């Protein structure tokens, strides 16, 4: 689980997105595995507006921090869950890490903030879902 909160949004994996996020539903694409809701309170996390390729994650099966260098954003292909079939999943940046399904939404920054969030995992393989081309989530 997890979450970024930016100005007057909310932004999770859109797998994990609760009754109140679609009822408040700004903007949301299945092929990203995203979903912005809005807020009644102001957000302060800071949106990375970059190219970096190395950065430091949140593992919460380990309660660690962990420093990877990952992939530029593509189509990746996303084996079957009970929230999606087979597909391609766009935007999404590849790291060699530890990761579990409860790890989504743990937050990955560079030094310029925020870049995703964990959206997919296994076999030695974490994936996080880019945030750094939303623009307008800061205006
Ligand atoms: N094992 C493992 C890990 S680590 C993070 C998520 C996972 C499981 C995983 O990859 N997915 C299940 C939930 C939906 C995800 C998606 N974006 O389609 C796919
Ligand atoms: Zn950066």
């Amino acid at each position: 689980s997890g979450a970024i909160y930016v100005g007057n949004y909310r932004v999770v994996n859109r797998h994990l997105a609760t009754h109140n996020d679609w009822a408040n539903l700004v903007w949301e694409d299945s092929s990203r595995d995203l979903l912005v809701s809005s807020t009644t309170a102001q957000g302060c996390d800071t949106i990375a507006r970059c190219d970096c390729q190395t950065g430091v994650y949140y593992c919460s099966s380990r309660r660690k921090h962990y420093p990877v260098s990952f992939s530029k954003p593509s189509l990746i292909f996303v084996e079957a869950s009970e929230y999606y079939p087979a597909r391609y999943q766009s935007h999404l940046m590849l790291a060699v890490g530890h990761s579990e399904p409860g790890d989504c939404g743990g937050i990955l920054r560079c030094q310029h903030g925020v870049v995703g969030i964990v959206s997919t995992g296994g076999n030695g393989l974490v994936g996080f879902a880019d945030v750094r081309d939303l623009l307008w989530l800061d205006e």
